[PDB]
């Protein structure tokens, strides 16, 4: 213990859970996120799944807010889109920075991680207690356990998709996960992480009631890859698009396409340009692309950490704002409209 | 709907007192640990070298290795400092045995709890006979077993990236080198050094076997380990001198994997590098401070033979003693050109 300055205790997460009791609705709405991100990534269902909302969250009533619009939003174009917000509470850094909502909830440096806790679960419920269901970066592989039963979708980041430690990790989890490419832009190490969930895995890992036993999975065949560019280029275009299909084993899910990080390249103003190319795809009959992912707040940018935080501004990755953002999504039903007729 | 069940654990402390350290398989540690700072960090003029089987899968033969290369370390010790490579887990493509921790068996049946005392009696039987150890730290709950038995971390080219693993690095009381990343460049690797050496504050497994918050101190003897990818091998003049030009102030030196990437998938080449990386050390490159080599009684591998590995194919004792033997004049070349 030459280099651990000490450990503090922790709630577990079946206390966390009776303190904070999902509602119902939240029950409801998580299983029903699930099961409709299933229909459509398995080609059951032909609406898009679309994962969209802020880089991350660090401001509960803010992300109450941008729900409300998003879940009106939802509503609306159902018929075409089946919708799941980002609310990530885990945030990988290049090298340090502020990791979320659970690390930091005041981002001020005094890392109240039962605090965090609470406060990511208490937002959970809020979200989904509205009838929108909600999808996380699975970053930390003790926290689902606080978290799972409220959540319709995770992803595994880009830094961490050739994980062993993720890969058991998303075959022991009840919804479907979604494999990022790696930063350098290839498509192997998402492939192969969706292989490798799709197994039943023995690891040790901490349960409910707070302690480290040994886990059996039975493997997770709800596993997709997302296309995210990287240092190769951006690809979410035809010719990627192809590239990858040529490498999915028989059993594969649909593709998901993230309009933002790699694809966006270093510009938030960039998504809506994935956008066009990619509904221009869809339109003319891609069925392979099944999902898009986005990153969306209620106002476009992002800030620097000083609190005197300017409202509805991401303090990690530049989003589109609210505006853009409803012209994207009216603009990607249009293109699942036109696929059905294509598909006639 | 996806967790079958859960079975019980030992916890790191009830192992640590079932499977006791001797006092000579602490001091061991403690050296090995001392050994590979001083070298990390310049103090020290000799190289440092993690050798050994890619992995473990039978104690006995692992100790008879050991007395080899004990015995060789004692030769070689003006020159070199040896850690063996006793790697329990091992990181799949996409599935495969993991290693001794999680089925010691190799049959699929996943014993933990029985490959948790393999593990901690393996270390123990090691560093018992004075040989300090080493092991990719690629499990974060499995170090609570074995860390104070243990000089030398290494975090794998497939989770140098992971905030899990910079996090865990944080936190180890000894030297952890990272690999670059599978394409082949160093970034990622310099990153983990940068992230690894600041404090963190995560949930993590303690002795009693129970979660809660660490707060880790930050580690300062974190180095990047070259192993190629596939932008191609990095073990020559070039590649040492591009990774020199990325190392902020403050980096230790480097480490050479001889193996994985830089092996062209081919144990045969290890030999071949070693030529390439004793050419710089003898011409004046104090750069490179470390290798790491893949070795075990007989050389090659086989599927799922005694003194064979199980996973990557290794070279043979004799070529180890060979590839060692240059390697130690190499340093003592070095010290005449520094001169």
């Amino acid at each position: 213990d030459v280099r651990i300055l000490g450990y503090d205790p922790l709630a577990s997460p079946a206390l966390l859970q009776v303190q904070i009791p999902a509602t119902p609705t939240s029950l409801e709405t998580a299983k029903r996120g699930r099961r409709e991100a299933i229909d459509i990534i398995t080609g059951k269902d032909d609406r898009v799944l679309v994962i969209v909302g802020p880089c991350s969250i660090h401001d509960l009533e803010a992300a109450q807010e941008y729900a409300l619009r998003l879940k009106k939003l939802s509503d609306e174009l159902k018929g075409d889109l089946s919708i799941i917000m980002r609310a990530y509470l885990e945030k990988p850094r290049t090298t340090v920075g502020w990791k979320g909502l659970i690390n930091d909830p005041d981002v001020n440096n005094t890392f109240n991680i039962n605090k965090g806790l609470q406060s990511a679960r208490q937002l959970f419920v809020n979200l989904t207690n509205i009838g929108l269901p909600i999808g996380s970066e699975m970053l930390d592989t003790i926290s689902p356990q606080y978290l799972a039963d409220l959540v319709s979708f995770g992803a595994i980041g880009a830094r961490t998709t050739e994980s062993q430690l993720h890969r058991e990790l998303a075959s022991g989890l009840s919804f479907p996960v979604g494999f990022k490419n790696g930063t350098d832009g290839t498509l192997n190490v998402a492939v192969d992480a969706c292989q490798a969930a799709a197994h039943s895995h023995h690891f040790m890992g901490v349960t409910k009631h707070g302690v480290a036993a040994i886990t059996t999975t039975k493997g997770n065949e709800h596993c997709f890859v997302i296309l995210r560019g990287g240092k190769k280029g951006t690809n979410y275009d035809a010719k990627s698009v192809a590239e990858a299909k040529a490498q999915l084993p028989a059993g594969s899910n649909g593709l998901m396409i993230d309009y933002s990080h790699g694809n966006s390249n270093k510009d938030f103003r960039n998504q809506p340009k994935v956008n066009d190319v990619v509904c221009e795809q869809i339109a003319n009959g891609e069925n392979a692309i099944t999902g898009v992912m986005i990153e969306s707040n209620i106002n476009e940018g992002n800030q620097g950490i000083p609190a005197g935080l300017k409202y509805g501004v991401s303090i990690t990755d530049a989003c589109i704002g609210w505006e853009t953002t409803e012209d994207v999504l009216r603009k990607l039903a249009a293109a699942v409209r036109q696929r059905r007729e294509v598909n006639k």
